[PDB]
């Protein structure tokens, strides 16, 4: 029930849903990549239609994950005068207040998560291209002329 909350906005769930998340990421390549080599001198069929899912249900965790690390939701509008708030950070030894700027959290889970999306969208990246590669190399194979 948590008769307090040491959070207000981030700080569990967030770094909850990039636990499960990222471990649903690496799961899926693995998976798609074993399944990539195993169906490339299959069919060269099975890859395609993996990666069409792989590539919708992992851009849909990405924009959940980058919706999430930038704040675009507020009450009403014209209303920014003077900043107002009970403790941001004064339970800690760093008394941080607020004012010029948002701010998600403190300087740890920030740089994790953007982390991440860089280093999950640069996977895909490299997957993407070794697919349309080997499939572009088995399609100019066949015809030669």
């Amino acid at each position: 029930g948590s008769e307090f909350g040491p959070w207000k906005e981030d700080s569990h769930i967030v770094s909850a849903e990039v636990g499960e998340k990222c471990e649903a990421i690496g799961v899926k390549l693995l998976h798609l990549e074993d399944q990539l080599l195993g169906a490339m001198y299959s069919h060269d069929e099975a890859l395609f239609q993996s990666l069409q899912g792989e590539l919708q249900t992992v851009k849909e965790t990405l924009q959940a994950m980058i919706l999430q690390l930038q704040p675009t939701k507020e009450a009403g509008e014209a209303s920014a005068s003077y900043p107002t708030a009970g403790a941001q950070e004064t339970e800690a030894l760093v008394p941080r207040g607020s004012g010029f700027g948002t701010s998600p959290l403190t300087p740890s889970a920030r740089i994790s998560a953007l982390n991440i999306v860089g280093d999950l969208l640069r996977k895909v990246g490299a997957l993407e291209s070794k697919l349309a590669a080997c499939r572009n190399f088995a399609k100019d194979q066949a015809s030669r002329k």
